[PDB]
């Protein structure tokens, strides 16, 4: 799907979507004003406004500020979302380092954690409103929301996202491993785009000034790179850091 914003980005997704785990990513995000770099479940088809429930967790780092990310639960229904919007900072910066990003999903709360400390934990409230599945996303954009991301600096393109690697685990409450109460279910190093696991955003949104696309996209040195380029400049030329 192609439209005339002049900028593209990226978002990475999982094919299938799951009831309850851990999910982690270990990655250095991108950043500059006006910049949106993150990680979250999804319930696929959230954004449909038939009534439907929303239901959604976030970790965003807002370009503004690499020294912090935003913690989020969107639960409710398109036009009628409840929001619970926190801040927590990330040391070193978020785009200067590479760190563990966490996120727990159970029938009773979600916790967010940064190199296996915890920043955050909700109990009930939203938590009993994430009913049915939800897939694992990470996606590179800019939000025309000024006031929330900043203002546009075009100027620091192209910016990139590198996931080193994820894994993913199966909530398995009493019977999880080491005393846990999850069971690591598959990890994916990154060595490759693996089709057969992700899949690639083809799409844009209101607010949203890129054009999410298959070229943002691609691994290289054990990395997945996702780039947030101005349109016809998605290739990576420099050189993938290290972990
Ligand atoms: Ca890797």
């Amino acid at each position: 799907m192609v439209s005339a914003k002049d900028f593209s980005g990226a978002e990475l997704y999982t094919l299938e979507e799951v009831q309850y785990g851990k999910f982690e990513a270990r990655m250095k995000m991108a950043a500059a004003s006006g910049t949106v770099s993150s990680m979250f479940l999804y319930q696929n088809g959230s954004e449909i406004a038939d009534g439907r429930p929303w239901v959604e967790v976030d970790i965003e780092v807002l370009g503004k500020n690499p020294g912090s990310f935003q913690s989020n639960i969107i639960t409710g229904k398109a036009g009628a979302q409840k929001t619970s919007e926190k801040h927590h900072a990330v040391s070193p910066a978020a785009d200067q380092a590479f760190h563990t990003y966490g996120l727990e999903w159970t029938p009773n709360y979600v916790r967010w954690t940064v190199d296996g400390q915890e920043v955050r934990k909700t109990e009930g409230g939203q938590v009993s409103n994430l009913t049915g599945t939800q897939g694992l996303r990470f996606n590179l954009w800019s939000s025309e929301s000024a006031a929330w991301v900043g203002q546009f600096d075009e100027s620091k393109l192209p910016l990139f996202q590198f996931i080193n690697w994820v894994k993913v685990y199966k909530y398995t409450p009493g019977q999880g491993e080491g005393g846990s109460d999850f069971t690591l279910d598959w990890t994916d190093n990154f060595d490759t785009f693996d089709g057969s696991r992700w899949g690639k955003g083809d799409w844009t949104f209101d607010g949203n000034r890129v054009d999410l696309t298959d070229k943002n996209i691609y691994s290289r040195d054990g990395m997945l790179i996702l780039a947030l380029t101005r349109k016809g400049q998605e290739s990576f030329n420099g050189q993938v850091p290290r972990d």
